[PDB]
């Protein structure tokens, strides 16, 4: 018998978790800080009430406020690093964040930089992102506090450490963070989630999908993860396409806000592997492209290529996959059992017109060298995660194939 | 559509798992403190071995080490407020578990009295505990930080904030504890556990599913834990019979000890009910009389009166528990569809002879009045947990039947 080994690693967490709950922003964040910086997108928290709101309970608490509305999808390093000069100029002690993966990214990013600078800066986000072997900045308890409200069932930042951030300088799209950047309070209010469009719904929605899949697959034994994992793709299956068809069904949108808290806490406690290693210099390389999609066009042959290569512990995950998926009844490990996992995630992708080739999305072929670089400098943790071994060339076919 | 309201609660958790981890305490220990206190029971650990390994690896880091081995099973105010002493005495600074719930239970017990104190003491850590609505005691920062090593796959007390204390004055046995006493770092060694005796095994296997199945039928919503409850039993059903019957069968013994940590995890997040608030006075009174053992001669009037006075929402809860059991096949939220539970779990109770009455333990019923003030005074949020109504009238009527 081959023994268990690993270690589990989770920061404290403290989600509140309801419909109205964002209510709770001030009294919260006022326990870590009286003068925060409220980092949001553009345009729909603003137009949907809920900024208005934030800032309300946030003074109403006594935490004095400025806001920075200026985090576009996909979060660049200049976005980061300005809105931390921001942070120093008016001597912020908290950061709060109100809106999907990019905004948490940016906070995270925020309370990085600002945490760790002098008195005008002189440290850039980029100092504590991977890049090949760089040695990076180590990312330590002067981080700021992040209060996280989440606007998206989507990426499980408002419980994962992690921020992924872009350089453009380099079109690298790295992840990085611990126990220092991981949320202190996490927010999931149901009626900032039920405002999601159908498209969002579905491309954040298959976010949730692909964390899971991937922290059940990765290399080694994750127990304390898996059964947040399985359950999170039985409740994608179950509800997601409920509701991206009817936004206000909300059930569906509860059961998709706690997938999407499962998948964060099981992304935590493990961790993503090629699909992710290879989407990041995507959405690096083509910033229009969401990460979401991006996961999407290459899943197929990924899976593939990691079902292909594999052994019986990996096919038996992947057949607990298609089980979860509703593509079979048994769970086997074989080659034919995993395959399944194929089926039924094509079976998903249809079912939310997320099946598009990358061509379709924009991405040139020419570019395959450049993204596959990427994936090594940049995500090079996922790809060593992955239950197989994959070359540079392995990764420059599977771009191919995904075209 | 009802909706769905909770607040979910973990302090940060960091598990080191498999065999010969033991290795791991000093290393790990040093992290935290120069000189330990080295708590553990009287005899199996130290006839096994381990604990003059854990002395070696404690002393081999550079921890100065001070042995306490005086707690006996079902630790007493008496013996945690000695080994306060002698950790003021001594001027340890980390507390170090060896053992099982018992030895766990009262490291906590001495962080707590030895980092609140003065120079001498002053304090007891009955003042932390809960008794009627005496103001408890706050449990702060200033307990001393533990390390927990485990010996039984039983009581997920090396990932609980908890620790169970009897008063012999009152024999009240209280839980108490919070993120303050939640352990900084937990070792689980399979070369620990798989020395448990048949009999061991069996009780604190009890203790897992007992756990397990209360946290997921609580009062009100705790989608967190429920996954890990679930599997929990999953395990339970499947190898806890294997890991008594064969102690060397290592799979079971993993599985098992998987199960339990998921136990304290799910614990921590949700709660215990009415099973564990009645079973607190039976050791109480009756020290001798293992918790798990006691657990389990009220199981079934316990579950019977949940069922019967339960609603669609609880029946469904017990119902997933019976599939999980291998009792019955489809999940369904009736009366009947819950009452395999009662089936699944006889079954449970007769493979591993623990259907005892109370009787056969040495409970008289002229205590039945003593042990329901007990339940009331000491372990109240356990009946405030339990998803349906009980009077003090109500209790009695479930010793009686247990009897
Ligand atoms: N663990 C981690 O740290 C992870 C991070 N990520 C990263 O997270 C980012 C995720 O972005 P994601 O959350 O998917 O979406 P984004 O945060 O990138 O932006 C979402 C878009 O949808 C709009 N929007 C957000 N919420 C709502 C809503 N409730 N109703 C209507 N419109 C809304 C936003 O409006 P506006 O423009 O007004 O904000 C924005 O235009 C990516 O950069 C990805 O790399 C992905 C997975 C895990
Ligand atoms: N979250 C919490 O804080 C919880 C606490 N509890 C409490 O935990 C305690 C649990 O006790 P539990 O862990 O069940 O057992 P105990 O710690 O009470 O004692 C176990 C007995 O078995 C012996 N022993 C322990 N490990 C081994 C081993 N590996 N091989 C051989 N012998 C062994 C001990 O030897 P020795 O005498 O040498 O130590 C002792 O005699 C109870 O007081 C209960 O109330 C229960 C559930 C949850
Ligand atoms: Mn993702
Ligand atoms: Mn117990």
């Amino acid at each position: 018998h081959m023994r268990m080994e690993f270690r589990h690693n989770l920061p404290s967490s403290d989600i509140i978790f309801g419909s109205g709950t964002l209510e709770k922003i001030g009294e919260e964040t006022k326990k870590w800080g009286d003068k925060a910086i409220l980092v949001t997108g553009k345009s729909n928290m603003k137009k949907l009430g809920f900024l208005a709101d934030a800032i309300d309970y946030l003074e109403s608490a006594g935490v004095e406020t400025v806001h920075y509305g200026e985090i576009e999808p996909n979060p660049t390093t200049t976005v980061v690093d300005e809105g931390a000069e921001i942070v120093l100029e008016e001597g912020c002690d908290v950061v709060v964040a109100l809106g999907g993966g990019s905004s948490m990214d940016a906070a995270k990013g925020i309370a990085m930089v600002a945490g760790h600078s002098a008195e005008e800066r002189d440290i850039s986000v980029w100092d504590f992102a991977p890049e090949g072997d760089k040695e990076t900045k180590p990312i330590t308890e002067k981080t700021l506090p992040v209060i996280a409200a989440t606007s998206t069932s989507g990426t499980g930042s408002h419980v994962t450490p992690y921020a992924v951030i872009t350089n453009p300088e380099t079109k690298g799209k790295p992840g990085f963070g611990n126990k220092h950047s991981f949320p202190k309070v996490s927010i999931v209010d149901i009626d900032i989630l039920k405002e999601m469009p159908p498209r969002l719904t579905a491309i954040t929605g298959y976010d949730v999908f692909s964390h899971v899949s991937e922290n059940l697959t990765a290399k080694g034994d994750h127990p304390t993860a898996d059964p947040l994992a399985i359950r999170a793709i039985e409740y994608v299956t179950e509800y997601l396409l409920r509701a991206v068809e009817d936004g206000e069904d909300i059930k569906a949108r509860e059961k998709m806000a706690v997938a999407d808290t499962y998948a964060g806490l099981s992304n935590t406690i493990s961790g993503t592997t090629l699909r992710h290693a290879m989407a990041a210099p995507i959405s690096g390389y083509y910033p229009d492209i969401s990460h979401g999609q991006a996961l999407a066009s290459i899943s197929v042959p990924i899976m593939e290529h990691n079902i292909e290569n594999g052994d019986e512990k990996t096919w038996e995950r992947y057949s607990r996959i298609a089980v979860a998926l509703d593509a079979s009844k048994p769970v086997d490990n074989t080659r034919q059992a995993a395959s399944k996992a194929v089926d039924g995630l094509k079976n998903l992708l249809r079912s939310l017109d997320l099946d598009k080739p990358l061509s379709e999305l924009g991405v040139e072929e020419e570019k395959i060298p450049e993204m596959t670089e990427g994936a090594f400098i940049y995500m090079g943790g996922g790809i060593e995660a992955n239950p197989v071994d994959v070359s540079k060339e392995d990764v420059k076919e599977i771009f191919r194939k995904s075209l």
